[PDB]
Parts: C-alpha cells; structure tokens; sequence
C-alpha cells in the first residue's frame, strides 16, 4: 500500500554566474514540505538556512538569484547541525516508524549533486534515508508522455494550468509548488513512486514496476572517519 507522506526537499546552493563547471556548491537553504497523501494537504513546512564553510561569501549572482542574503547565511547553522534538525523534525512527524513515507525532489540534482557534494564537504556519511527518491520531473515525463525538456518546473505548471506561487529560487516556495504538482498528479491518477537512486555515488534509475517500499526512518549519519 501507498506512502502516507511525501517529503519534498528542494535545496538552494551557492553558485556563480555562467555556472562555472568546477565551482564547489554548498547547500545554503534546506526546506522540508510534508505532503499527506491521504488528505492531499501540505501538513508541515520547515525552512532553515545553512552557513557555507568553503566559499563562505555568497556571490552577487547568488544573492540575487535566490534572494538569500549574506547576513542570513552568516547567522545560520552549519550543514551537519541543520541536518540533525531536519532529522529531528522527521522523527517528530514519525516518518519511517508510524508512517510510510518517501522523498520527492524536482529533478535529480538535489540528492545526487547538492546533498552528495555537501556530505563530502561536511565529512558525513551520505544518509541512507536519502539514497532513493521520486524525481517528479521523471514521473511527469513518463505519466504525461513528454520529452525531458518539457518537464522544467515552468512548463509543468503552465501545462497543468497553474501558477508559480511566491518567489522563484526560494527553496521553500519552490518545494510548495512542487508539492502542488504532486497533488495534482496524484489526482490525475498517477501513482508517484521512487524512480531514482544513488549507487556507488552515481545516479541510477529504479524500476517503476516494483512494489511500493517505504524509506527507512531517518538516522543522523556519523562523521566519516
Ligand atoms: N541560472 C542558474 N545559474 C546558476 N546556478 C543555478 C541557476 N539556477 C539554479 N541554480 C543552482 O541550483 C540551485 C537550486 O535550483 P532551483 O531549484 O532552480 O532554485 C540554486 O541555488 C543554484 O545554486
Ligand atoms: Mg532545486
Ligand atoms: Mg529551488
């Protein structure tokens, strides 16, 4: 039987203009949006900013694209501290123990790039609970049967006859819009399910024809020795 909760995560990260290929991203915003699959309502939202430690000064391009200011990241906890809190929130809403749940992200960068890089930077083991997720862009592409380029957030909203609510590149607002699409897709009868994973630190697909399996209750990973 189906997930009780979909847990939507969409990060914001440091960046440069022109998107330089060798620039080391760090997570600067870690939102969580909890969607109850039964009531189809967004039940919980939590926002937290993260303080980068490598490239600590946000670029102008970044401050403007995301809206996040230096004073915000400066006053924020470091990633491991923020992760402990996200895990504590998840533990509070009893995910993995009382309720069957799954992660959902918009694309495959949040887990396989941003969280992946960040854990290396923070010297953390990659948290098991985040090794499998629902990439909604993929879900959408397969459900409505459109090429990959048509699954950009902008187009998904447009084609479903919806609007972008709130600020672009603000992770919380982004996550909420994502959840709003999830709802709509569930309503259109699409069974959202895990379709992507990490394996040997590489992005890999996951068979869509296999039974619904909950994500394990989250734990706080240790520091890599
Ligand atoms: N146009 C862009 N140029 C460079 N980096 C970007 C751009 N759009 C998004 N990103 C990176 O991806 C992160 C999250 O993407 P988004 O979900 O589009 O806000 C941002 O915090 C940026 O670090
Ligand atoms: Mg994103
Ligand atoms: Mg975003």
């Amino acid at each position: 039987s189906y997930y009780d909760y979909i847990c939507i995560i969409d990060f914001e990260a440091t960046c440069e203009e022109g998107n330089p290929p060798e620039f080391v991203h760090e997570i600067i915003e870690f939102p969580v949006v909890l969607l109850n699959t039964h009531t189809l309502e967004i039940e919980d939202t939590f926002q937290q900013y993260v303080r980068p430690e490598i490239n600590t000064q946000l670029s102008d391009f970044c401050i403007s694209l995301t809206g996040i200011t230096q004073d915000q990241v400066d006053r924020a906890d470091t990633f491991p501290q923020v992760l402990k809190k996200v895990i504590d929130l998840m533990k509070l809403k009893e995910l993995g123990t009382k309720y069957k749940y799954s992660l959902l992200t918009d694309g495959s960068w949040d887990m396989s790039k941003f969280l992946n890089i960040q854990c290396q930077l923070s010297r953390l083991k990659y948290p098991p609970f985040a090794k499998k997720w629902i990439n909604i862009r993929k879900s959408y592409g397969n459900f409505y049967k459109v090429p990959r380029s048509q699954t950009k957030l902008t187009i998904m909203l447009e084609k479903l006859g919806m609007d972008y609510d709130g600020r672009p590149h603000c992770g919380l607002d982004d996550s909420k819009n994502i959840a709003r699409i999830a709802v709509r897709m569930l309503q259109d009868g699409c069974e959202l399910r895990i379709n992507e994973k990490m394996h040997a630190g590489q992005l890999m697909s996951v068979s869509s024809s296999l039974p619904i399996e909950g994500t394990p209750p989250p734990q706080m990973p240790h520091f890599r020795k």
